[PDB]
């Protein structure tokens, strides 16, 4: 058991070792070194600014979490914030360092294998830092606050000095989750505004009197964009997956903890717990062990792929990493489930239909759902398949036709993945109730380290190819690096789709956790069916649902406008710099403006439940959560798939798959308009929604202990 | 005595419509060129109507046969009756509009004044308004008398079990059948006719830009006449049928809730079933919505009469707003007395949710009314260039085309919050006053004066056709100025009316969701506490799954419609090229586009009608309740977004055309960007949004009906 608790440190040390191993490889030409120095300075500047703002917000949140609820809650909040920030910083430094070494491998060896290995060892640092830091924080919470302080021992509803009631350990893990959520909100909202403002400004300066090339170091927005790629597909997506991972695990824990007070019967004058402390604690700890086994299998798959004999098929290598981790987790967790829950009593009252093996059936379902959902994102965004081919071909009909067909593509694309989620939820429940729904969220993210490593591979290869083309490298070297960039292009779409699906699953598990956390000491005798209830006929619930949907749409629109404003401001600063390059100057101007913009979306996401709950109650807030989730899922999938389809249709034409037309032609102009429209949608709105749907649920789960009984109307 | 006096009101409205029809027909058509252009337009309209009506009849017969085999035969009879009422209103309104398009221009030319032309156009639109009101309430009065009182379905009010074992309260199921009847007409009009309209508009612009280069606004271009036909197909038949469906849906929901409260609030005192809400109150609440709607129609006729007889003026918007406010205020006042005197001596209103006694539902109704107008205003705030958002979009036109698209999407997304919040507060307060019954009464009050709303909505396209005929006939510049002023006023009223229709659709869809939940009552829940029966638990994984599925289906529905418009447009372009290769063929291309649009609507219509049957026989009534919530939420948001975005794009293009952007005018690059934005937005505002308005209601109606079957007959 202690070995499992050690696995997180193994992953952190693995990250350190891969960091050193890639750092040992050669940087090469001095031109490459200068470009990468620009990139690293921009990245570190952005990181410092955002971490300053993060610390400012986190101290206030921890003080409020200690004043209300308990002090362990605020401590766990800060712990989780630190773990996620650490994973992000480590991954970003590693990526900004490895972007050149990948190109040097490709050039020196004139081969694809060594460059791919360098890039994947680079991304595995972010993957392993995510996994290790997250599960390390969780093990620390489970040991220090969990067993040492006996919060897993009492498992009864505690009433704090203010009168707020809650199960202690549940509230503690909730605080930890909220910490991760703050880190992720900062990363996604802010960094996304920044990244897409930089990309839009890069496109813009090309058309001003400056006549600055897009792929030229003379253009400051080029370096800002190369920094933003890392800010996005390494820090942002990694933090998003980390939040979903921890959310699934915390939801399992909260449901388990609150089942203990739920299933008590007043047989005489005594309250008899129909689910005893043994089973409850076993179910509190089973998710942590499942996730630790997942991290172990992830490290094994990464090891196999980094030591594997070098090959010339990158896509195959990354997919091998994924499938190895998946199957290993499946088998090992099979034995874990069967042996860890075998001798427990009362599992039938918990929803386990086939006994101790029920949740494993749930977990694996998640896994498969995930991969399948991934596939759908690729089907509707790759020009290898029919939809993007049709979109690209329709370019000849005009620009309005490109826009309409892209919107149509996204809207229709939301259905296959939603149906995958629907069947996954139905079957997971069939096996093990809402607990099994949470275990499905976990299984889907059981190998988060490998998923995040493949996600971070993309931007590293993108920067490698960009450095190669900015340094005017040999055409064969450019071919190698561009092939790596295309593989990363496909993996990016798959990873974004997987992240959206994971966010939806974790948000639904958090909704269940919210309902369970509504338990008051006065409902102890009441039948369980009466307490765990959100009635949709209650007009406050319908009203709250409409409100949540509207707030989600408004959130998205505000982010679009913020991106455009920040881009125009960066263009103004670049003009000022030309009249009077400024790399960190423009990077920091845009970073500060994006951080200023983040105030209102963050306040929306965090304060909507507080305001509405203290105003109208916990049924209204349940409605708001359902509306937010239902609209966020759809809008996320839509924006992601539409932007991906537009981008890859432009590529389809640029690759000459549409005879007669190439760069500069009118169809290419139309597709470029479509791609500029979609960039903010896929890289800012979708991920921001992935976060919204979860963080609003977390804030709700926590504050419902207060406003459940403290509401104005 | 007085009851029959009110029951006569529908015939008064139908006769008022006939009289206005005749009065405008007496007006002069004028020049032979105007007569020829209008002959083209009217022939196209009649052709479209006939083609769509054939398919409507086929589907309606299949549905009515199924409604007789299952449930009861009165259900199928009421279904066919409602289909006929709505189809009649649509045909009448469209024929009248195609007739009045010339007489408005003749008023503008002969008299060189705005007042007389406005009067001609408003007398034209009041035909559709009054036909909607009269036909709808006539069908409902007939149902309440024949099946209701004569056959004693308002007398038994107990759960009846049909030969198959399907259980339901008879009158509730009957009114549900009638609602489904109206819904079929509305679905046909909206989905099909909307695909047709936007395919026609897209083909007109394309052929204007194709190798043929046939000028826009030219009789030589057949798609120009097809588009002038589509304006009426959309904002007269489509929008009128939509408002009619929302109206009838609110009323039917009130009735179903009332009917099912009788079995719900029973107490099993030993061996006796004691109805805590007695038959007297149940029947009073079944009939109160009908009388409220009749009073509303009377006030609407009065406002319309005042505005058509009022001293002519030079301010048209003021005249239409006067009609609206008069109808609203009169309905408010009279319905106050109606409520207090009709529900005073009842018993059990407390157990029902009436917080302030017999006057509670009136408080709900008026709220609806205000909600409506406020929602209307919001649609105007986010689409008119008199206000900041559309101004900013137009100004941003200078900064590229991608910026136009991004800012339009942003505008639309943000625009859902003010109107959605209006709906939120309306629901909260309406419920506060009189429970879910009061939510239904709020929907009704919001639509209490539907005749005037539909008349103002149908005014728009008639004036649009008048201005188009004026520009195609090369009329005098002053007459053209008058017609262009009328067209802009019609544009604003169109935006406001579309927004009001969306808000009404959301309110009616929520009332129908409540009706679904009430209709789930089984004979085995007689003793169960009401809290146990009226329950849709959101933790049940089935319900969450169904909600996700419904949202996803709504998005897919929208995307399919977008693609269908382009397919029909491309085919119409091919037909125009063939016509050039071989006075052009007007009805030919109109009928080709109509048949293609009707063939395409088959699949969205099948989605909307069968999704609840498939998913319900598969997984049950909790899953379908989830589906309904997802559909309602996603449809509300997408409807508001698409409508407001299309309106903002169009009115920003107009903002520039008037030179409100110093330095840029027709032909400049910002104008090209705004033209792209408008071509993108046309299908969204005129096809997707309304189709969703329909989806969110018709799926609920089908669910309310079939839940009697699949509630207990489901596979998993």
């Amino acid at each position: 058991a202690a070995l499992f608790f050690l696995i997180p440190l193994v992953a952190l040390g693995f990250a350190a070792a891969n960091f050193a191993a890639v750092v040992r490889k050669p940087e090469g030409t001095e031109r490459m070194k200068e470009i990468s120095s620009y990139i690293r300075s921009g990245a570190d500047s952005f990181l410092a600014h955002e971490t300053k703002a993060i610390f400012k917000v986190a101290i206030v949140i921890a003080i409020l979490l200690m004043i209300f609820t308990t002090w362990q809650t605020g401590v766990a909040f800060l712990l989780g914030a630190v773990m996620s920030a650490s994973a992000g910083i480590v991954g970003m430094k590693m990526a900004t360092r490895a972007n050149v070494r990948v190109a040097e491998a490709a050039r020196t060896t004139k081969k694809i294998g060594p460059a791919l290995k360098v890039a994947y060892q680079g991304g595995s640092v972010m993957g392993l830092s995510v996994g290790g830091f997250a599960l390390l924080g969780l093990v620390l919470v489970y040991l220090i606050f969990g067993k040492w302080m006996g919060q897993v021992d009492n498992l009864n509803i505690y009433t704090n000095w203010l009168g707020i009631n809650f199960v202690p350990f549940a509230m503690t893990v909730s605080g930890y989750a909220l910490g991760c959520s703050i880190i992720a909100m900062f990363d996604r909202v802010g960094g996304g505004v920044y990244t897409k403002a930089a990309d839009m400004a890069a496109d813009l300066v090309g058309k001003t009197e400056l006549n600055l090339p897009e792929d030229d170091p003379r253009n400051p927005a080029t370096i800002a964009d190369n920094v933003g790629d890392n800010v996005g597909d390494v820090a942002g997506l990694g933090a998003d997956l980390l939040e979903s991972f921890v959310g699934a695990i915390v939801s399992s824990i909260i449901l388990a903890s609150y089942m203990f007070p739920i299933y008590v019967q007043k047989i005489g004058e005594n309250l008899v717990h129909q689910v005893p402390k043994e089973t409850i604690q076993a179910l509190i700890s089973y998710p942590i062990f499942f996730a630790l086994v997942g991290l172990g299998c992830s490290m094994l798959g990464i090891l196999y792929v980094i030591v594997k004999k070098p090959s010339d098929n990158p896509q195959r290598e990354l997919n091998i990493s994924l499938w190895t981790s998946a199957l290993l987790t499946v088998v090992l967790t099979a034995f874990l489930t069967y042996f860890y829950l075998k001798d427990l009593q009362g599992l039938d009252v918990l929803g386990f239909r086939f006994g101790a093996i029920s949740p494993w059936f749930s977990a694996i379902i998640g896994i498969f759902s995930g991969i399948l959902i991934g596939f759908w994102a690729e089907y509707y965004t790759s020009y290898r398949y029919k939809p993007t081919q049709f979109l690209g071909k329709s370019s000849i009909e005009g620009t309005g036709m490109v826009i309409s067909n892209g919107l149509s593509l996204g809207m229709k694309s939301v259905f296959p993945p939603t149906l995958t989620l629907v069947l996954g939820i139905l079957f997971a429940d069939y096996f093990a109730g809402l607990y099994g729904v949470a275990i499905a969220a976990l299984g889907m993210l059981s190998f988060v380290a490998t998923s995040v490593s493949v996600d971070s591979y993309g931007p590293i290869a993108d920067n490698a190819g960009g450095i190669s083309e900015m340094c005017e490298l040999d055409p064969e070297v450019r071919k190698i690096t561009d092939h790596l960039d295309a593989v990363g292009n496909t993996t990016a779409a798959i990873g974004k789709g997987f992240a959206i699906g994971s966010a939806i699953f974790a948000a639904l598990s958090l909704f269940a956790s919210y309902m369970f956390s509504q338990i008051s000491p006065s409902d102890i005798g009441k039948p369980p069916s009466l307490v765990l209830l959100l009635n949709m006929l209650d007009a406050r619930v319908i009203a709250g649902a409409l409100l949540g949907a509207a707030i989600t749409y408004y959130f998205s629109g505000y982010l679009i406008s913020a991106v455009t404003k920040a881009a125009m401001k960066m263009v103004d600063e670049i003009r000022r710099q030309a009249r009077e390059p400024d790399y960190n100057r423009c990077i920091e101007i845009t970073s500060d403006n994006a951080l200023k913009q983040m105030g209102y979306p963050a306040f929306i996401a965090i304060l909507t439940p507080l305001v509405t709950g203290f105003l109208l109650g916990a049924e209204f807030v349940g409605g708001v959560l359902i509306g937010t989730v239902l609209s966020g899922a759809m809008l996320a999938i839509l924006t992601a798939n539409s932007g991906g389809a537009w981008d890859n249709a432009k590529k389809y034409l640029e690759a000459g798959n549409l005879e007669g037309y190439g760069k500069g032609s009118e169809p290419h102009k139309a597709l470029v308009i479509g791609d500029t429209v979609g960039d903010p949608l896929k890289d800012t709105v979708g991920p921001s929604l992935d976060i919204l749907i979860k963080i609003m649920s977390v804030v709700s789960v926590i504050a419902v202990s207060i406003f459940k009984h403290v509401h104005l109307f």
